DNA sequence: TTCGATTGGATTGTGCCGGAAGTGCTGGCTCGAA
DNA sequence: CGATTGGATTGTGCCGGAAGTGCTGGCTCG
């Protein structure tokens, strides 16, 4: 049974842990540094297994040394209470790194980490890992916004809104109006018939672009979808799925790019990122994601 | 909980009823002219509720009386032939169930899939008396199922993340639509560029889908698995309001430039039944294929 | 769709509307008296449905009248206390002036402390029939018990089968001669020495301490909580007719009228549909009479 | 990703593959001695994965060479009917060929028999493949208890599932079927017939049917495959999933219930390692008796080989 | 001897804890680094 | 000269035509 091991058992934690019972997954440890916390959360989670007609061990932690023999590994914890939190999540990622390194060499790892584009290379360089065992959360979360939008505006399934945002996660993330489809059909089709205006279409990105701080300023914060999407691409390795799913990878080159990470679609099986799908671009499309990897890049020289 | 009528319990009435009871989606009745054979597979799949933890009733019928408060009919039932002699046999079948429809459950959501079901399932429509938006038949779910499959192995993706729409009828005319396939929402001609599948590997499978059911017989086999999983996906969006896009048979009020026909075309399935009927924006090449599978429907229609 | 109406949205209310668009189970108002705070988690929530491939709408309410035909109202809103008999007592008089105004045919799940005094209270006031209201108890606590058990016989945890009647809280009544794994009676197992009666009796008291032990621990006990409430109004929504035990208005059963009590139940499309009355013998008997005894002197005090 | 290797594409073989595919739980091999035929029911087969956004290969294979790296393997081909105890020696030969094939090609493989009478022939197939005892059971109580579980709950108008009960010793019409081990939302059936929810006749009249459920779909002119299916596949998932469910399979018996050097219906938990346990009910004498008589007949039909 | 307390969190805040008030925080404590 | 442990609508080694809730004439393989 695999073993997936949560690095920060906070908000996001806890619901990944919730939705791997539920999905019965794998057995679960839930560390932190914080002393005790994530036993309870375990504690709790645990019992849900019977609910679930689960059987998935979820145990709490406050040691590195957990990490041994994990075939998952999730990194979330890290400051968030602003460039000057860069050194401090640094150094995080410099110690998880030495112990995956010596602990689970062979794991695939999920970045949450926020800025994800630069935590997730900064982890990929100190654990040593191979570029197809390594990623960032972005795409999956940022494109179920835009997709959950637009869904409502036509009234249709909300997974059958395909979309693409890529270059980083954030507020420079690059919103590809050109490939927008509702149930395989280009957004043009419905635009032209009068079902969603360009304007309705605009504001729908600039709330996707502001989707945190819409939450933020109504005194919740981000973690159920984020949670969500995160377990769908630890699904899509675990059982080999090879679902395309937009994520922050090493860049080769694409998009005329190299040795930075960035968010584009990616299959990711049982071997890890099985492709990297570059995507063929126009200039104005080609200067957002440069302007999102110049973003990533300046952040990058300030740890 | 949701009363699913199954007429016809061949087969693909068979899967449904596997299925149905795998989801937990409603009581089934599984309904055949065939004495006693629906009252056996009925009470083998009522002991899979144990193996699902499920509670569906599933029961065997004879009888049309059965129909009777049925929020979900599927009609699968009628002569077949391996891939026109046929079209006046299994008109009459459509009245009998029509009528029996239009007295017992004029309310329900209904799917046809007897063959050929762009004829039959207007027929139906005609003699059930069921409004335009509460019946539909059988064709893109399936036939995209193929197309999708086929390419997703030669691109190593995940099956259902390939997108493609398969439109005006159900059968050898069907309409291939190459410009409207995506991979993970991106074009299909962008891997076409890239050199990661070819226009001749494309048109390879565009005929392997239009002749897989062929396929299939030749090779000793009768296609059911995957049309039950197509029906049940249709069905279970009507039953759960998903409003799932859904390529299906519906009656064209002028779309296309057609009327007084049932076609293939996207569809949106919810709780009211068929929500939106979605006309592509096709080209002039594209219409006239539409135009081709329209005219092909229309000459059966003739034949009963 | 059914219309699920979650009244309180704090933690266990977040895992609820998480774990019905996992399982596309209904549309979903999140109400709070706390301004904004469940618009903000509606929102965020929404998004998981591409993730799930689900189709629930999950909207944010501080507002009563969004109660307006509710197929399924949860209640946990109220004072909490850590491990207001009256101030809770007012808000189920509030709250159910609105369910009788507004949704009177909803199926009503309590969860608000203390339970099984909580739930009646609410049913007074709501005037809704006695079988579509019932209390939280029997399904978390044995969860519980059906845990321990099953990770000291390594096997599923769903698997263990047992039944907490009585009460929710410290006088729930823990039924050793009722448990089984796999459909066999536990004593074999112990017979066995598989399992020890001394450990049976700890894990009966890591059982009744568990929310305590959480607690100890720094965290607050809401994600099995808020499974428990799910599977009991899934089996409403879905007319499942699952076996589980819940609180629910005696009469008679177990020599106790006028009160709410954890007794087993079926749970189904017309809501309880059967209520269960276990043949106890003496000595259980009296642990369900002191459970039920503590109930009526709380209520008492409202 | 799992390979799950389906030796017969029958009836049976049929609907494992479609649910393991709606589950996602591996890939398949569909193997037949018959030609064609299972590469078309893959085919049909393997389209379904679009609906079930699942993500396994179904293929078809008329060679026993594609059992190499099967991590599950499911034994249901066999004759059925003449080409009765004359089918024993038969299917002897027939286990004798998978046998081998396994000991060379997947000796890890955990394996699943269903071939009547499979308390028969899946101490068969563990002799000539040479896998260890904890790798090899035989379908039985999951499905008869099916068949029980249901009826009791459509008597009592509760969840099937909610309904556990045992049945034990062989699956076939000696199949020991306990009363007194019958609960419903884990309360003892007992109590039920004390309120006359039910009579102890009727409860007769359910175990009747248990026995002759198979006979009862075969003379409706259908026959049983759809409840074999989910059975196999409720322990295949157990195994795979590491899930640790007790379920009631044919095992070989080392002591148990007095007797060795056979294999009968016993609960067992399933888990990633295989049989990870072997639970021995505390039965009384009456119980122990009916258990003896399917243990005589298995005895008695594997003399006849 | 002084004085701050992990990348998390219940109702409130937030190193930990009890007592208190009641849609709701802080006064007193231990541990350990500087 | 009977035909793998399977099967569509029917039966059932295979395939094609025929009739129409529905089989068997003609063929070829070792
Ligand atoms: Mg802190
Ligand atoms: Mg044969």
């Amino acid at each position: 049974k695999p073993k997936i091991v949560l690095v920060g058992s906070g908000m996001i934690g806890g619901v990944m842990a919730t939705l791997i019972v539920q999905k019965n997954l794998g057995d679960v440890v839930m560390f932190d540094v914080v002393k005790n916390m994530p036993q309870g959360k375990a504690l709790d989670t645990s019992h849900s297994n019977v609910m679930a007609y689960s059987n998935c061990k979820v145990t709490g932690s406050n040691s590195y040394d957990d990490l041994k023999g994990a075939d998952v590994v999730i990194v979330t914890a890290g400051f968030t209470k602003r460039d000057d939190l860069l050194p401090l999540n640094n150094k995080i990622m410099i110690e998880i790194g030495g112990h995956i390194k010596n602990l689970c060499p062979n794991a695939f790892i999920i970045v949450v980490t926020n800025p994800v584009d630069v935590m997730v290379q900064l982890l990929f360089e100190h654990s040593g890992v191979p570029k197809n065992k390594i990623i960032g959360l972005g795409g999956v979360l940022d494109t179920s916004r835009l997709k959950y939008y637009i869904s409502q505006k036509l009234n249709v399934c909300p997974r059958d809104v395909n979309a693409l945002i890529v270059g980083a996660h954030g507020n420079k993330m690059v919103l590809l109006k050109r490939y927008i489809t509702v149930g395989g059909i280009p957004l043009q089709e419905f635009i032209n018939n009068k079902k969603i205006t360009d304007e309705e279409v605009e504001g729908i990105f600039d709330r996707t672009v502001n989707t945190a701080l819409e939450i933020v300023n109504l005194l919740a914060s981000p973690y159920v979808a984020p949670a969500a999407a995160i377990i769908e691409m630890a699904e899509s390795y675990l059982k080999d799925i090879k679902k395309v799913l937009v994520c922050s990878t090493l860049l080769e080159g694409q998009y005329g790019h190299s040795n930075i990470f960035g968010g584009t679609p990616l299959v990711i099986g049982g071997t890890g990122v099985e492709q990297v799908i570059e995507l063929q671009l126009n200039a104005e499309e080609k200067t957002k994601f440069d302007e999102a990897v110049a973003e990533t890049k300046r952040m990058k020289a300030l740890i």
